[PDB]
């Protein structure tokens, strides 16, 4: 077993709570944290500014070397980088953004990169500051990921809302 509790299970493998993503990873630990990221890397706020911060910007120091190397990634896309002091290892996960006018169907391409991964704690894909619908990126994840994968949600409107309509 693992150290994640407090999980309500939604299928065979998605659970689901109402949590601080940056709260569960510094008490789990996980081998995988993901982030929702953007395509240059730039964590400047919801998770992404939030985990950053909790690594005091170390993050975002390793983050500006990766993008000097590599350039930017796809809407879609995915990279494996340092967890730090939260996890093993970061996999930072580039939703489209649908305020910046991309294609709300490469949700599921972003999903898909979970799938490279036995276990991860996650947020929604593409949700708040993203502005696509939260109860849509439950729905793409659950039709999408086959890995083991621990959803927080920091809004408890939302997550009432997400737990009590999920099909
Ligand atoms: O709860 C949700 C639902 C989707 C996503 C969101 C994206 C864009 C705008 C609002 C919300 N989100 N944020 C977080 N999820 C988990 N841990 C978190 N920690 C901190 Cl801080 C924020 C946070």
């Amino acid at each position: 077993v693992n150290s994640f509790s407090g999980y309500l299970k939604l299928t065979d493998n998605v659970y689901i709570k109402n949590a601080d993503i940056v709260e569960e990873a510094k008490k789990v630990k996980p081998t995988v944290v993901v982030n929702a990221a953007n395509v240059y890397l730039k964590h400047g706020g919801g998770v992404a500014g939030a985990l950053n911060k909790a690594t005091n910007n170390a993050m975002q120091v390793e983050s500006d070397d990766y993008i000097a190397t590599n350039g930017p990634l796809k809407v879609g896309g995915s990279c494996v980088l340092s967890g730090h002091n939260l996890a093993k290892h970061c996999l930072h996960v580039v939703g489209p953004n649908v305020n910046k006018g991309e294609d709300i169907q490469l949700l599921k391409s972003a999903y898909e990169n979970f799938n490279q991964h036995e276990v991860l704690l996650a947020p929604l894909l593409s949700a708040g500051i993203f502005g696509a619908d939260p109860i849509h990126s439950l729905r793409v994840c659950v039709d999408t990921v086959r890995t083991n994968v621990y959803l927080a949600v920091f809004d408890k409107n939302l997550y009432d809302k997400l737990v009590s309509s999920f099909l």
